[PDB]
């Protein structure tokens, strides 16, 4: 069904860009997964059959979460798509491979709840996976389903690259975990600083790819104003679903995930995009400058929040 797809025209053009949006064409994009799949890795990375069996189980297995969802999945696998075509050298194959499936499987079975709350109210999963707690979940997630019947795609891969591309992916989807972030990107800016940024050194390697991923996973802040207004909307909503939970249980949560104070919101993203995504953004078109177009756009909406802020 899948299988014969093929993309339109006028957005073989436009996917190219960094500002596209998925948005508006959600029966495409399992096929623009695979469209983008094809060009970065080529035609024959994997078997056709087992690649639109597995790109339709990961979608079966996101839920219908306001936020954290398969919209979601496809919008961070662009943007990945969009640094690895403007950067392609650096990178090899088997990371190119796991990168995008890292990408659109980050956040595989995502429930509408932070770590934070996991951990607090003992669940399971806090239990299962002390630190990192979904991102973990994620991680497994994609394993039952590269394990079910025919939807293994890296089975002509020798065990020494299955298990390489397996690390890979991982590395990445746990760097998603934003808390891993900020360390991270304080270290990029240091190896940067002092000259000592070595892409060929592999632990600086993993370091760039987690960045990557942050830039990726965080990439709505990215868009066209009214697209990245839009996407608030529906973090805010999960966001605010989990604060009534604390409610409900007799806890206060943060003004963040409290639907009484969406006033203040405008300056928590002021906040979180000047502590997170102008930093994450600035530290990236240093390490891969053909990657600021997402610093500009960045900061186009950073105004349109301070814009807000006072009453315009
Ligand atoms: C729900 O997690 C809380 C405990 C803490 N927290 C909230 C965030 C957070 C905030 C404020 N905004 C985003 C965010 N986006 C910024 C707004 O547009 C959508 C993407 N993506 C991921 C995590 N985000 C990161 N950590
Ligand atoms: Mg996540
Ligand atoms: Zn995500």
């Amino acid at each position: 069904g899948l299988m014969q797809f093929t993309l339109p025209v006028r957005l073989c053009k436009e996917i190219e860009l960094f500002h596209f949006d998925i948005g508006p064409f959600e029966n495409m994009w399992p096929g623009i997964f695979v469209y983008m799949v094809h060009r970065s890795c080529g035609t024959s990375c994997f078997e056709l059959e087992k690649l639109c069996r597995f790109i339709m189980s990961v979608k079966k297995n996101y839920r219908r979460v306001p936020y954290h969802n398969w919209k979601h999945a496809v919008t961070v696998a662009h943007c990945m798509y969009a640094i690895l075509q403007n950067n392609h050298t650096l990178f090899t194959d088997l990371e190119r491979k796991g990168l995008l499936i890292a990408c659109l499987c980050h956040d595989l079975d995502h429930r509408g709840f932070s770590n934070s709350y996991l951990q607090k109210f003992d669940h399971p999963l806090a239990a299962l996976y002390s630190t990192s707690t979904m991102e973990q979940h994620h991680f497994s997630q994609t394993v039952s389903i590269l394990q079910l019947e025919g939807h293994n795609i890296f089975s002509t891969l020798s065990s020494s690259e299955y298990e390489q591309v397996l690390e890979i992916i991982r590395k990445a989807i746990i760097a998603t975990d934003l808390a891993l972030y900020f360390g991270n990107r304080k270290q990029l800016e240091e190896m940067y600083q002092t000259g000592s940024l070595n892409l060929n050194n592999q632990s600086h390697r993993d370091r760039v790819i987690g960045l990557m991923m942050t830039a990726c996973d965080l990439c709505s802040v990215t868009k066209l104003w009214p697209v990245t207004k839009l996407t608030a909307n529906d973090i805010y909503a999960e966001f605010w679903a989990e604060g009534d939970e604390m409610k409900k249980l007799g806890i206060q949560p943060i003004p963040m995930m409290d639907r009484d104070k969406k006033d203040e919101v405008p300056q928590g993203q002021l906040g979180f995009y000047n502590a997170v995504a102008i930093p994450c953004y600035t530290t990236l078109t240093q390490i891969l400058p053909p990657t600021e177009p997402l610093l500009k756009a960045c900061r186009d909406n950073l105004s349109q929040w301070e814009k807000v802020i006072r009453g315009e």
